[PDB]
């Protein structure tokens, strides 16, 4: 539809990255009106958007998976029964230290952690993805523990693209909303018949 | 523009023909993208006059006109202000300027008890408080609204606690009219969501350069 050329300007750009050992970073989510990711007509623009991207942190790109605590298995997940049927990639395992043991196809991006943060470095992170593992470009999807963090993060993040469906999901729904305001650039809005896009970048 | 014609159906005189004893209600505000009304635009401006012109009373809680003390004008509507703690006061504040300049009109102030200080020129609706949940009946409220002050439709721009509340009221708001705009607030800001999920009808939506508005109806 007309969809694509609306997200057109926000897909990864070759030349952007090109000679930088970042990849292209866009966040992607879905919301309601309240800000909630949880407790159509949106399934298009998120496959084209896969379909564009190397990698996608939650052809066909590579999952990529945070689990520093190694509590994760791809032995008997669904992502394991598409990758058998050809139809789905095996994921790359984000990990602080080398597991002791390790599965068949499963790639392990050993991350170091900021010394500030608590958490994972993101820049390191992306880099090792993108160095290590010739992810050109990640679309990061989910964790709203990780859209909050990144959605501070204008060094990093290239595009962010939201949908919003017109519902309320209630204030115990788990929300999206960085721990300090944060201002937008270049936006440019998209609407359909019960949802809105917005497309923009972060300022700074 | 284009906002009128998009406004049009959610107006109280789009309400048509039939005489309520309820006014017409619209729910409204503007948000961040984090669904936030405060912190922790041009064009939604002139919506929101627009939408005042429209309107017999336009309605907020206490906090909302002790935060900001708020003009609510635009021939323009009737304030009214849930005010159960009789903490604010209407001598002294903008809305007395617009009144001695001419520019605005009085308030309504709504308390569940007898007001203890009367203000000159200020109306106290005295509603009964809902024993369920301890708080005042809303459609008490908008029943006396109307019946008492000759109020037939009433535009609340909020207070997020208010709109909290009404969200989950389609037996009384008719419309929902809701600006978002393309920024964070945080979430040290104050937040609007509902307790439960809420559901939508008869959704519109509208596309500015920086902003979007939604029209809707509770399901
Ligand atoms: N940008 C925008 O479009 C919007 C901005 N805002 C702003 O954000 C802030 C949000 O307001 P907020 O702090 O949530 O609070 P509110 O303005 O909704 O008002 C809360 C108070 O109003 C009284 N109240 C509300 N409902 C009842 C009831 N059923 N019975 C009795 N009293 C009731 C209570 O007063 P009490 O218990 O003290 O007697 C309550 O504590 C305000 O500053 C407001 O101006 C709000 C909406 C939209």
């Amino acid at each position: 539809e007309d969809l694509p050329q609306f997200l057109q300007n926000y897909l990864p750009n070759a030349g952007q990255t090109e000679n930088t050992i970042v990849p292209f970073v866009t966040l992607t989510y879905a919301q309601s009106l309240d800000a909630r990711v949880s407790r159509p007509e949106t399934k298009t623009m998120t496959h084209y958007l896969r379909h564009h991207h190397d990698g996608i942190l939650v052809n066909s790109p590579r999952p990529i998976i945070i689990d520093t605590k190694q509590k994760w298995r791809f032995d008997g997940s669904k992502m394991q029964e598409l990758f058998i049927k050809r139809q789905g990639k095996p994921p790359i395992v984000v990990v602080t230290s080398e597991p002791i043991i390790k599965e068949q196809h499963v790639d392990y991006a050993i991350c170091p952690i900021n010394d500030t943060t608590k958490l994972v470095d993101w820049k390191k992170l992306f880099e090792i993805l993108k160095e290590e593992f010739n992810i050109r470009s990640v679309m990061v999807e989910g964790g709203a523990n990780v859209i909050n963090q990144l959605l501070l993060r204008s060094d990093i993040v290239n595009s962010l693209i939201i949908t919003i469906g017109s519902t309320f999901l209630g204030s115990s729904g788990t929300e999206v909303s960085p721990p300090q305001t944060v201002n937008l650039k270049d936006m440019s809005w998209w609407k359909g018949i019960t949802d809105v896009v917005l497309c923009a970048r972060l300022a700074d």
